[PDB]
């Protein structure tokens, strides 16, 4: 529903201000003593004139006051601004990580939609993928971020499915490792391992030696476009799917359909179109990331086919789904 | 304010989805017949598959409708994005026209709040003037944009000034010349004189020509930072003072002061702090594509002083203010 003018539907100003507040931290440098523009300029390396006028332009949006003598304050709004909120919402606004300058890649969705090719290269020079392999720090940062994102929405996915009966879990794509080191904390018997790029297996490898769990959790390093560790009770992609297009998505069910073999079952977690944590909005990101597209349980079915997989059951865990396939 | 989540107030997804439906003018293809993203999508040259997913996503905003044939159709609200409609908004969100072009410029807008300096460069590579300059189809769209802000802001202005008064006027920076000729065709005795750079000087002689106006409307092509045609009645200044820093607006008023001696009057029109069609987004929009802003009485007054001028009046007329100036 549009019950706000047009031009106003289409504004830049406030969205990019937001995110500058949110990178500049200006609500952690105003709950910590600096009120006036001057102060939080200084404390966050900005010019205090532009500063001051992103401030009161924020003051209007309403996430912050201003004062009779220039005393800014946080509105209680404001206060999800801060870095050491509850929702963790700063984090995935800041151009800095992964997904806060990912994101600015929107101002090129024009090429998408005219070629069907993602937007983030025409903006950045390379993919989104090579990008996190050549700068370490921008990497961990979206490690970080997918992490949150399961606390976000894959609540109580632990009980919500019978993991224990796989015995050994491959989580295919699996980041840091937070489903894997949730699964196994979750059931004693169960171990699996976590196969993904160097960067995000190195992050799971360094979170299972101090959780403890290395006895358990194993990390590999490899490509899900190439054969993964074979003969395992169950083959997780949790997230992963709608990052690629219907060529590549298949090619990724593939590999998991020959390391699950005839006895073995693949689990694509993610939130299918219907879930309230599957929007428009994120299809949209996922054609100008990396050309990905969220799909319908129907269109997971047809990439499964073209695998030799199909969909067996569907149960929605809070916010997203375990879709679980088999050998055809 | 904030009615809305955090990060849905920081959303680019939609401003952009706005933004490259009025740049690909889908709403004027469903209005003549094209209703189906494969018809909307050839109409308009973009890629069948993303045009639908960008559609379903602008349904959801309450801009179109979809049946289950998928036949699109617009809403009481998207029926703004033709072309044909009378609010003419459209033209200023399409990516061609300069301020479609400009306002992505706010991409770049941490730049501008670290810096102090204007954010259009950084994206552009070159000033927005500059670019103008050099791209003649680029600068006639905008002549054509300030020419439509001069219907939707200075409403009634030919009357709430006495303008017969001043004999020959010139208006510094005058655009494509609809102020003036506005001006004129209200006072028959009135004369004056359009400067502004090659482009819309040259508009503004067209226009002239074709409007019977050329026995008291003259173009001068010059920079208003050089001198100015001399001993006129008045010396206008139409939106054109928030366009610069401090430094150049100065610089700027010296030059009408000195053509307009003791006896002739500058006039400043432009939204003030405080007026409607100013407000907090336009100064942030104005310091990211030259670094300018909006200012207040108190502010032109402080620059009319560096220049030799002080304020003696201030008409509000419609959603604007006329700011009298004369020599000290
Ligand atoms: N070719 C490839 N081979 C293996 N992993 C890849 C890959 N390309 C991308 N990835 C990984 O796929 C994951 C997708 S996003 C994170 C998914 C994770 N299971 C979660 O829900 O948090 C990232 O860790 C990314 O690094
Ligand atoms: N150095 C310069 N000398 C003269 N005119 C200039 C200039 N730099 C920019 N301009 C003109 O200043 C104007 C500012 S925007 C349009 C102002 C016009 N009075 C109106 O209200 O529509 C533009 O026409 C721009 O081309
Ligand atoms: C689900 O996996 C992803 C992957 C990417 C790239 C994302 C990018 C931006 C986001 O906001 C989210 C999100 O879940 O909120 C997101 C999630
Ligand atoms: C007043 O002169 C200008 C100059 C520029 C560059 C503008 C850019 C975008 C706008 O929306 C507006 C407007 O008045 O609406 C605008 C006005």
């Amino acid at each position: 529903a549009a019950h706000i003018g047009l031009r106003a539907l289409a504004d830049l100003a406030t969205p990019m201000a937001v995110r500058v507040a949110a990178t500049l931290r200006v609500a952690d440098h105003i709950a910590a003593g600096h009120r006036t523009a001057a102060e939080i300029a200084s404390a966050a390396g900005a010019h205090a004139d532009s500063l001051d006028r992103l401030l009161r332009h924020l003051v209007a949006v309403g996430l912050f006051t201003r004062d009779g003598q220039g005393v800014y304050g946080l509105t209680e709004f404001g206060e999800q601004l801060r870095d050491d909120h509850a929702a963790g919402k700063r984090k995935w606004l800041d151009m800095n990580s992964a997904v806060g300058r990912g994101d600015l890649g929107f101002v090129e969705l024009a090429h998408s939609i005219r070629t069907g090719q993602p937007a983030y290269p025409v903006r950045y020079g390379t993919s989104f993928w090579e990008d996190l392999g050549s700068d370490p720090v921008l990497s961990a940062s979206f490690d970080t971020l997918m992490s949150h994102h399961l606390e976000l929405d894959y609540t109580g996915i632990a009980a919500k499915y019978d993991w224990a009966a796989l015995g050994h879990v491959v989580d295919v794509g699996g980041g840091s490792g937070g489903l894997l080191s949730a699964l196994l904390t979750a059931h004693e018997d169960l171990s699996g391992t976590v196969l993904d790029l160097q960067g995000p297996a190195s992050a799971a490898h360094r979170r299972f030696l101090d959780t403890g769990l290395s006895g358990r959790a194993q990390v590999v390093v490899g490509s899900f476009f190439d054969p993964l560790p074979a003969g395992a009770g169950g083959y997780v992609l949790s997230a992963v799917l709608h990052d690629w297009d219907d060529l590549s998505a298949v090619a990724i069910l593939r590999r998991c359909a020959e390391a699950a073999g005839s006895g073995g079952v693949v689990l694509v977690i993610e939130a299918v179109a219907g879930d309230e944590h599957a929007g428009t909005g994120m299809d949209l990101r996922m054609l100008t990331y990396f050309g990905g597209k969220e799909r319908s349980l129907a269109e997971l079915g047809e990439l499964a086919a073209q695998a030799g997989l199909a969909v067996r059951a569907a149960h929605p865990i809070s916010y997203v789904s375990i879709v679980e396939m088999t050998a055809l």
